[PDB]
């Protein structure tokens, strides 16, 4: 089996298929800046980030077939899906993806994304009046995801975003009631 | 006629009617703090505030008979009017209201609300290959906001956000790309 070329063709495959693609090749990229810091088998990283977003039983299935199909010993297929589930006793592997994900939602990109589902699902934006305000989903889970991150390399890559979202939330709740 | 409660009253209307009612509340608490230091018709203002997004004619021949019954000069509801007009040959009423309907569009609110807005129309937070992205809307509209502001107070109170603004778009297309 080629590696490098299994990749490109599990990328081509995720990409005409698509949040959207956008957000994939994100944790892929944001996967593969990890491991290169903290270990662990690059390949079967690089897949399950690909695929950590597709399983929504026949789903995981195809994926499995795909994989039969590119002569992926049936080892690696195993350790590959086992990761998928624990991102949507862990081994390095399942801790960076799972890191690249969680990273993929704070940050900049966290406070566009929610904001932008928050806008599928009519969440006020707010109210100082706060039980499923999206403000207070800051308080409740993305703020905290900065600290259940299980890996140092991916705890300092968000460092930077859990700064512009602290510094957002500020300036948030600040002209949110006019102050001065 | 008790301006005053005239005041009290439209609040009330308003609120139980109701982007949503935190949105007016906000333009008339800002249109109110941009007089004190731009001066013109509180009464006139206050009133064209919260009645600037209502009218979405016979919206409009509503809030005149609402007034007529306060006994609202017919020269006042003239001003109120044509100052709803001008937000949704200037003069300061209709440049103050103007002003804070501006300002709640840009800055952290401007952020969320922006894309809140784009989560219920499908578009795009982004697109490095720019036409549609939401991302783009901040280099087309909001970020020029600031500028086209014709009030030196609307403007000092829009360097905080304009700067929030800035810090948050920098650090989007960064790790929107992941750099590092
Ligand atoms: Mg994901
Ligand atoms: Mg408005």
């Amino acid at each position: 089996m080629n590696k490098e070329e299994i990749i490109l063709s599990a990328k081509n495959w995720m990409h005409s298929h698509f949040h959207d693609w956008s957000h994939i090749k994100r944790v892929w990229k944001l996967s593969k800046e990890i491991q290169s810091k903290e270990g662990g088998d690059l390949f079967t990283i690089e897949l399950a980030a690909l695929f950590h977003d597709y399983s929504d039983q026949e789903a995981t299935k195809t994926l499995i077939n795909w994989m039969e199909t590119k002569e992926i010993p049936s080892e690696l297929i195993k350790k590959i899906i086992r990761i998928i589930q624990s991102v949507s006793a862990l081994t390095i592997e399942e801790k960076i993806v799972q890191d690249a994900d969680r990273l993929d939602a704070i940050g900049a990109i966290g406070i566009a994304r929610t904001f932008t589902y928050g806008g599928a699902h009519n969440r006020e934006i707010a109210n100082q009046n706060p039980k499923n305000t999206t403000l207070q989903h800051f308080y409740d889970k993305l703020l905290l995801i900065k600290d259940q991150l299980n890996t140092e390399t991916a705890k300092t890559i968000a460092k930077e975003k859990q700064k512009i979202m602290q510094d957002f939330i500020q300036a948030l709740e600040k002209e949110l009631k006019v102050l001065e």
